[PDB]
């Protein structure tokens, strides 16, 4: 989870984790649960262009996943988020140690966003 960027959504604005929200919901669009599994995260990453497997996705949702449900529900996607907003690969020294496949933010955003981001 990294509870820097756990802060870090704490840190953010309204604004900021609304659009999130609405990802989090235009990702899990049609779950039960309401919450990211591994399908729902392959939905989007198949509306960005990547073909994951379960595998992938499992250690994308496990990066974050606190509850150990093995589904990302908002604040866990939300972290990612930030995680990934904040520094996807800007200047750091950070070792891969899953599919690193991550579609940048507003890019994932921008998937599921024409959901929200018209319609007025
Ligand atoms: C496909 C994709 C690209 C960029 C970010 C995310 N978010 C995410 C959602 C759930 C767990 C970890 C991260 C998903």
């Amino acid at each position: 989870m990294d509870d820097i960027y756990k802060a870090a959504v704490e840190q953010l604005t309204e604004e900021q984790k609304n659009e999130f929200k609405a990802a989090f919901d235009i990702f899990v669009l049609g779950a039960e649960d309401g919450s990211i599994s591994t399908k729902e995260l392959g939905k989007v990453m198949r509306m960005l262009g990547q073909n994951p497997t379960p595998e992938e996705l499992q250690e994308m949702i496990d990066e974050v996943d606190e509850d150990g449900s093995g589904t990302v529900d908002f604040d866990e996607f939300l972290v990612m988020m930030v995680r990934s907003m904040k520094d996807d690969s800007k200047g750091k020294f950070k070792r891969p140690t899953l599919r690193r496949v991550r579609i940048s933010a507003d890019a994932m955003m921008q998937a599921l966003l024409g959901a929200r981001a018209k319609g007025h």
